[PDB]
């Protein structure tokens, strides 16, 4: 299996499926190192983030489990196709990357947050991360390059 994914059984139905420790992705089907990569991604703040503001809100006062459920849905609508990540992104990312589908251009390690940047080295051209979490808020991360 590729950097970071490992094989698991389901508790609800006995099925494997595949969970990524260093991209929280998780998925039924069995998956499949880069310069650089290029990756979008949405920022959910909460009061514990480093700069507790954004273009959005003057003051963020969600918690970090508020953002964590907020995260989770657009996941959840993102996986279903009931909205598409740029969609999303642009709406309520709480970076200014936000007024860009969420696109921060092209970067290599040594750039990024570590837990950031780990999880965007982890991903294949397409794949989407789960919640990440980073000092600026959790997030989720997709490599389009
Ligand atoms: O650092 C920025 C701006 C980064 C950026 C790059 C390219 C285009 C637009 C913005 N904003 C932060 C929120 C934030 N923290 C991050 C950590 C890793 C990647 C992106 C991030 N965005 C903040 O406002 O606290």
């Amino acid at each position: 299996l590729p950097p970071g994914w490992e094989k698991a059984m389901s508790r609800s139905s006995g099925r494997v499926y595949y969970f990524n420790h260093i991209t929280n992705a998780s998925q039924w089907e069995r998956p499949s190192e880069p310069a650089r990569v290029r990756c979008s991604h949405l920022l959910v703040k909460h009061s514990q983030s480093r700069r507790p503001s954004s273009w959005r809100q003057e003051k963020i006062t969600r918690t970090k489990e508020e953002a964590l459920e907020l995260i989770n849905g657009y996941i959840q609508k993102i996986k279903s196709g009931e909205e598409d990540f740029e969609s999303l992104a642009s709406q309520f990312s709480d970076c200014s990357s936000a007024k860009a589908r969420g696109d921060l251009g092209a970067f290599s390690r040594g750039q990024m947050a570590k837990p950031f940047e780990d999880a965007s080295f982890a991903l294949r051209t397409g794949e989407m991360s789960g919640p990440v979490f980073t000092d600026s808020g959790i997030h989720i991360i997709l490599r389009t390059e």
